[PDB]
């Protein structure tokens, strides 16, 4: 169980909210993979090729930790990595109620399938992407809400 | 991070959602400390005593599980472990501001001590501890929410 | 089905929302059994005495409503009745999910027991039993929450 | 009022959820029309023709169930079939608040028309058609979740 | 701080609810800008200039209300007008948790910036314009919901 | 409305979340009364004496501010002062339906009453006075959760 985590993510883009969950994550598992989603759906704000290079940028640090993208169905994906865990991030804006269904949904596609929830530290409780995409979208100063490495990539498009 | 575990509450009684939260949380750490409260305030309907030998008789399969009954703070508990992780679960009815909020005052309390939500079992998302409470002062059969090496223990006293 | 529908609860005491569900829920039933709880462990503010008394008062206008106070499990009280129907309101300040669950626990407890949830008027979607206990506690004027055949039996204790 | 009950939905598409609240609601009223709405707002994942077809399908074990297309005002149409009773689901993902307002809103429509809210089953408490049409447009299978005799329907396109 | 508060929204289209918070606000700050956002990313019902239009008539009657167009970062729109407040309404469909976060943004964004939060009557607790654009949307009455001053400017398109 | 506000509650004891809203709120009203309820029915942890000295040197900066406790009606305190604005906090962890439907009652019982809610700061957006109940009862440090010029009086009783 202990051996992979899957974190996936549309992060758009990534916070340090996101950065956080990475960190406890990573320390808990011999091996994290973040997965970066089309979120066609969604229709984000960064590309996927902008998405993946600020998290590989954002996750240098940790050793353990790989960026793949996926467009595909989280339940089958950890089929793949022979994976017993999605790590998802919880804060004080989840629909809470909606995260247990999907942990639910998950696991009846996937009987192998647990999701674990992780917090955020409290300065970084209220950051949410929606957040700084509105601030980014507004040309406001988001610099204090995502790793400063990415601030760069992020401020111009 | 994964040397030790510690799963707090007041179980009063210890439900199957517990021993849910008991399994899957211990396949992630070495050694998992069900940590129960006196819990004096909330007027338990079951002595600490009866409580710790409840969840002992429930977990005695689970070979890196172990029980404490504990009179303080929870925050200075884990630092007695050099407990970094605490473990809760989280329900359909869960009070889940409430659990940010309890994560938060423990981080505070303890900076080493980080807050990780597991779930129960879809069969078992409903139950609570205080809707096991209800069937039992209204004599009702609880058989079918708790594991039966306690439920001798319960339907008594 | 439309046999009998069973409106439970602690009606401590009944309020002008509880009459909108009586009224509306009566029109769907042949027969409607209010079934006071004695609820012990809420510690009620009025008597189970009191309580049958005033809602038997206020619903004795509708000719299909009959008031009963019981000691037990409500499931029970339900398969004496062959009901296949709990009648519950819902209130802005509902626990919306606690309601749910109990409905999930009443079905558990007896497998031909529903639970359908009717609203009160817009005038009474914010009144709960609870604030009109704070109102009396503290000696204000409960009459526009309340009907007025128990404002007399209420007022003074 | 027990003549005529109008569930009203965009069934995109019709679950197992949809299909509980059908025959309870069937079993309470003389008579229910499922209304299947346009929910061009909505961009539905299924065509009025499919969604109408799978819910025909769905429900033609229930003798008074019948099943129109309807693009209009909910308060007129109950208004012209005479009907003092909207049918709608309650679930665990439910905006609950959002439901009470729009009761209310089709109420100050038309003076006559009530909401009254049912449970689906345990078993199917955590399903909505978000889920349904995630796991579909994911190519995961939702057999599970959608009654077996529209899983072709759905299946394709 | 009393000297001026912005009260910024969409207002798609302006309702009593609306109304309730400029007359509360209005009579509080010596003076009130209201301020019409673009709500591009929203595709707004109506157009700025009905928006604008429509909240200028139904303000007429307090003096010390302005209205301005504007499409930018709140955060700077405050500190340009030296305003130290914030005006938000609430309501019973509010995502409460939400207008905190956008709380905490806006002064993180700008560290003399609060935000207050007012309530309409109970009459318009219920109200919001996502009610009031579905009555219009689908051919309803929304008269009542709405200052009448404003209803022909509303009830054409 | 500017002449006079009023903050009530049970301030057992009173936080530095409480310290926040007297800060911003007094800034707003030439005068501010912190009145503070009896509230038997409660079973506060620190006597209506205790409470009132405690707020009291925690507002000793404030020039404009002034304590009172009550045994009455709240509605019933504003009239006596003629006061038309009760000042309340909202919280992380606030019941924000419970805090609409007590704005409600506060103007049903006094209808020149209306509610104003203002934030702590984010720093404290996480503090309620029951998890500071919780340290106090488990002897844990609640220095960072209130007003030091209290901290001595809480700690022994």
């Amino acid at each position: 169980m202990q051996k992979i985590g899957i974190y996936p993510g549309t992060f758009d883009p990534v916070t340090n909210g996101h950065i956080d969950i990475i960190h406890r994550s990573s320390e808990l598992f011999e091996k994290l993979i973040v997965a970066v989603a089309h979120s066609s759906a969604k229709n984000p704000m960064f590309s996927l090729d902008e998405r993946l290079k600020m998290i590989q940028l954002a996750t240098k640090s940790f050793k353990n930790v790989e960026c793949v993208a996926f467009e595909g169905l989280l339940a089958n994906l950890a089929k793949e990595y022979h994976c017993k865990v999605l790590v998802r991030g919880l804060r004080v804006v989840s629909d809470f109620e909606y995260e247990l269904q999907m942990g639910y949904a998950n696991k009846s596609l996937n009987h192998e399938l647990e999701t674990l929830y992780f917090m955020p530290t409290l300065q970084n409780a209220f950051i949410s992407s929606s957040i700084v995409r509105s601030i980014i979208a507004h040309k406001g100063d988001a610099s204090h809400l995502v790793p400063k490495e990415i601030y760069p990539l992020i401020s111009k498009a």
